[PDB]
C-alpha cells in the first residue's frame, strides 16, 4: 500500500491502457506481462497483485522464476556435466531453470484470453531433499481471462556478453583490485553461466514492461540477505544458514548482477522505452525514480 506499490501500480495501468489500445489483431487481447527485477532483500510482487485485483479490478497471474528451477533430477544431471563449475553445483544462476517450462507457462498465460482458459503454474520447494530444493506436487491454477501477468525474478532481464566484453569485464575488476566477486571465479565458469543466459532470451522476449528495484550500491544486497535471514531465524524458532553461509550464499549471485544486470537496460529489449525504475537506498526507502 506504500509510495512503491501505488507507482507501480500507476505504472501497470499506463501499460495496460497502451497494451489495449495498441492491440491491432481480431483475437483478444493478450495479458500485459510486466516483467520485474529486483535484489536478494512484505515486497512489491507480494502485495501488488491484490492491490490491482482489489482496487482497479484487475485479474493477475504471477510467475516467479525460482519456482521455475530444474527438478532436484535435472539439477544433479546439470552438477554432474559440469563438476568444475561451483556456480552450477546446485541452483541459482542462469542453466538452473527448467527453461521448456517456462516458455510453455508464459505462452500458455499469454493465450489464456483466447475465445479453455485455464494454466497450471509450478512450485519449488526449496525445503526438499535437505535443503537443495525440489519442484513440489502442488501448483497454482490460474483461470482466465487475465489482465496482467507478473513475470518476477531476480535476474530477470540480465543480458549475456559477448565473449570479448566479458574477458574486458574480468580483467578490469583484476586491474582494480569490496573485491568483485567474479574475481572468486575461473574465467571458464563466468562463460558457462554467460553460455546459459543466452537461452533466456526467447523468454525476456515475451515481456512487455518491465519495473525494476535497483539499489544505490550492489553492496546493500549482502546487507539486505543477512537482514532476511536474521528475520526469517528470528520468526521461526532459529533455522537458518550462518552469517558466514549467508556470505558464500550471495557470493554465488553476486557475479551475475556484476556481469549481466545491465542488460535489462538496452536498445534491443522488448520493453525498451517501457520500463520503470525505483532506486533506492538501504531501509528500501524511493530515492529516485527513473524511465527505460
Amino acid at each position: 500500500g506504500g509510495a512503491m506499490v501505488q507507482q507501480t501500480a500507476g505504472f501497470v495501468l499506463s501499460q495496460l491502457a497502451r497494451h489495449r489500445s495498441s492491440w491491432n489483431k481480431e483475437t483478444m487481447c493478450p495479458p500485459l506481462v510486466v516483467g520485474v527485477q529486483g535484489p536478494q532483500g512484505s515486497h512489491l510482487t507480494g502485495l501488488l497483485p491484490d492491490y490491482l485485483e482489489k482496487h482497479y479490478g484487475l485479474r493477475l497471474a504471477t510467475m516467479s522464476l525460482d519456482d521455475f528451477y530444474l527438478t532436484h533430477s535435472d539439477q544433479v544431471k546439470l552438477s554432474q556435466s559440469e563438476p568444475d563449475n561451483p556456480l552450477l553445483n546446485g541452483r541459482g544462476p542462469a542453466g538452473t531453470h527448467d527453461l521448456p517450462l517456462l516458455e510453455q507457462c508464459l505462452a500458455k498465460l499469454k493465450s489464456i484470453n483466447d475465445r479453455d482458459q485455464r494454466a497450471q503454474l509450478p512450485i519449488y520447494d526449496k525445503s526438499l531433499f535437505k535443503g537443495e530444493g525440489d519442484r513440489s506436487k502442488e501448483v497454482v491454477e490460474v483461470q482466465g481471462p487475465i489482465d496482467v501477468v507478473i513475470f518476477e525474478g531476480w535476474m530477470n532481464g540480465f543480458g549475456p556478453l559477448s565473449n570479448d566484453k566479458l574477458e574486458e569485464k574480468y580483467a578490469e575488476a583484476g586491474r582494480q583490485w569490496v573485491m568483485p566477486t567474479i574475481l572468486l571465479y575461473s574465467r571458464s565458469t563466468l562463460h558457462s553461466i554467460n553460455q546459459n543466459l543466452r537461452q533466456y532470451e526467447v523468454l525476456w522476449d515475451q515481456i512487455d514492461c518491465f519495473v525494476q528495484i535497483q539499489p544505490l550500491d550492489l553492496s546493500y544486497v549482502w546487507t539486505w540477505r543477512l537482514q532476511q535471514e536474521h528475520n526469517m531465524k528470528a520468526k521461526n524458532g532459529g533455522n537458518g544458514m550462518t552469517d558466514e553461509q549467508v556470505r558464500h550464499f550471495i557470493n554465488r549471485y553476486m557475479p551475475s548482477y556484476e556481469l549481466f544486470q545491465d542488460g535489462i537496460d538496452k536498445e534491443t529489449t522488448s520493453w525498451r522505452g517501457k520500463g520503470l525504475r525505483f532506486i533506492v537506498n538501504i531501509k528500501r526507502e524511493i530515492v529516485g525514480t527513473e524511465s527505460f
